[PDB]
């Protein structure tokens, strides 16, 4: 079971887990309650499997889009912040963590992708996706490339898919309609086709992942990348002279990144819900707590009004918020896991040439709109049926 009287926290390995551990250590010094921060791989897939049995961490950090599914499954606790606490965070961030009328996590920070570029290689970054091939040809003549970003997670390609009309779920008459999906409309197809054409024409490689893109950009080998605020820390260390700015347009339309609110959910099986509330409200969601995490890896535009008033002065946060305004806050509905798996499969398959864009996105539409020792006992029932009446075992 989960251990009473301590806290275990999971957070993704791209975030400021060392800074979060500093907050945990302060909490322990003050209250005697040990706090252990972990960053497992694939935590967003591990959590629902282990929480189903009452195991897992006390607190899970992820963007809010996964949390409605966890809540529907009974894996996240309703939280109980009072009115004065709620007043400390922006109303729109509370909206992101509301599911079936209930608050099911504490919002931490607003994440949007931006275009990150090397000012020495590219003092003037491209306004449009369309001009990137010509820019790549120029840079290749100098032993560089124009653009590298993670092609294994559809989060990074979504802004281009959505630019000219792609969408996840239609919102109408007060709700998201899971039978009205926008992953295979003309705009979505156009965006993915453009990415695939970049690859076919050798301006990008289908196998490029988070680490490959980050290494290339930070080594000064590629002029641009697409990433979130957490990435800025390593670029600071790299000493690349970088800027953070608005994503390129496609067909003249803004790229529309899906915006995530990094949020802290409490395991519904935790015996430490009160401890988790104290930690999150009175240690983490304070200027000093968020600063500790932010100094490790930038959070983005934080949900905490007092600290955001400081971070807002950062032009990189200004760029983050411009991209956020052009994009959309993700739904939190349970169907989001199906949507993301479907689009992940489509992007990887189209990029690698395993499927055409039309084939891949048709499949994504179908799966996106398809609604998302018990074993020992079932085997036993089936065995018992073979022994009913005068039936016998064995010949
Ligand atoms: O690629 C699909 C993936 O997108 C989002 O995950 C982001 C996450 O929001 C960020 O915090 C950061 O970790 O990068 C991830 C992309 O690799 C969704 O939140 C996630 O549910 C979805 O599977």
């Amino acid at each position: 079971k989960i251990e009473e009287g301590k806290l275990v926290i999971w957070i993704n390995g791209d975030k400021g887990y060392n800074g979060l551990a500093e907050v945990g250590k302060k909490f322990e010094k003050d209250t005697g309650i040990k706090v252990t921060v972990e960053h497992p791989d694939k935590l967003e897939e591990k959590f629902p499997q282990v929480a189903a049995t009452g195991d897992g961490p006390d607190i899970i950090f992820w963007a809010h889009d996964r949390f409605g599914g966890y809540a529907q499954s009974g894996l996240l606790a309703e939280i109980t912040p009072d009115k004065a606490f709620q007043d400390k965070l922006y109303p729109f961030t509370w909206d992101a963590v509301r599911y079936n009328g209930k608050l099911i996590a504490y919002p931490i920070a607003v994440e949007a992708l931006s275009l990150i570029y090397n000012k020495d290689l590219l003092p003037n970054p491209p306004k449009t996706w369309e001009e990137i091939p010509a820019l790549d040809k120029e840079l290749k003549a100098k032993g560089k490339s124009a653009l590298m970003f993670n092609l294994q997670e559809p989060y990074f390609t979504w802004p281009l898919i959505a630019a000219d009309g792609g969408y996840a779920f239609k919102y109408e008459n007060g709700k998201y309609d899971i039978k009205d999906v926008g992953v295979d409309n003309a705009g979505a197809k156009a965006g993915l086709t453009f990415l695939v054409d970049l690859i076919k024409n050798k301006h990008m490689n289908a196998d490029t992942d988070y680490s490959i893109a980050e290494a290339a950009f930070n080594k000064g080998e590629t002029a641009m990348t697409i990433n979130g605020p957490w990435a800025w820390s390593n670029i600071d260390t790299s000493k690349v002279n970088y800027g953070v700015t608005v994503l390129p347009t496609f067909k003249g339309q803004p790229s529309k990144p899906f915006v995530g609110v990094l949020s802290a959910g409490i395991n519904a099986a935790s015996p430490n819900k009160e401890l988790a509330k104290e930690f999150l409200e009175n240690y983490l969601l304070t200027d000093e707590g968020l600063e500790a995490v932010n100094k490790d890896k930038p959070l983005g535009a934080v949900a905490l009004k007092s600290y955001e008033e400081e971070l807002a002065k950062d032009p990189r946060i200004a760029a983050t918020m411009e991209n956020a305004q052009k994009g959309e806050i993700m739904p939190n509905i349970p169907q989001m896991s199906a949507f993301w798996y479907a689009v992940r499969t489509a992007v990887i398959n189209a990029a690698s040439g395993r499927q055409t864009v039309d084939e891949a996105l048709k499949d994504a539409q179908t799966n996106s709109s398809s609604k998302a020792e018990k074993t020992k006992q079932g085997v036993a029932e089936a065995a018992g049926k073979t022994k009913e009446g005068v039936l016998y075992v064995g010949s």
